[PDB]
């Protein structure tokens, strides 16, 4: 555990729909860095399911071409935690949202020694919305981040943010 920051109250039927990746940030560069860095993703959709676990569309590099991917995200007894299947055990945790406008989330690893972490800020429309990037920023303050990457609205209407 690194994040401590979890949105109380939170409706996850109501983060339904369209997002765009405005901001990233991550615990180290190579996290983030290359194109095709493995945390280097471009969410498209939020899609929660009728019993409450939350599927991911997104976009990511992965030849010289961007994919894109479909990935579900098992409800926790905590409302504001997601639990993402692999060879290790990785959390999605959403930290603050008002559905309407920005989402701000981080996913963790487990352990490692000592934990990598990555954290956007979502926003609903390709703008760059100056209060939910401070939000973020303020969120951010409290982890132990090396790389933060910002979009403009033109790579934000490109895939993977060409
Ligand atoms: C919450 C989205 C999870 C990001 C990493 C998923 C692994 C991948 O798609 O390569
Ligand atoms: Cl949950």
């Amino acid at each position: 555990l690194i994040v401590t920051q979890t949105m109380k109250g939170l409706d996850i039927q109501k983060v339904a729909g369209t997002w765009y990746s405005l901001a990233m940030a991550a615990s180290d560069i190579s996290l983030l860095d290359a194109q095709s860095a493995p945390l280097r993703v471009y969410v498209e959709e939020l899609k929660p399911t009728p019993e409450g676990d939350l599927e991911i569309l997104l976009q990511k590099w992965e030849n010289g071409e961007c994919a894109q991917k479909k990935i579900i995200a098992e409800k926790t007894k905590i409302p504001a935690v997601f639990k993402i299947d692999a060879l290790n055990e990785n959390k999605v945790l959403v930290l603050d949202t008002d559905y309407k406008k920005y989402l701000l989330f981080c996913m963790e690893n487990s352990a490692e020694p000592e934990q990598s972490l990555a954290c956007q800020c979502l926003v609903r429309t390709p703008e760059v919305d100056d209060e939910a990037l401070e939000k973020f920023d303020k969120a951010l303050k409290a982890l132990p981040m090396h790389i933060r990457l910002s979009f403009n609205p033109t790579q934000l209407e490109e895939q993977c943010h060409i």
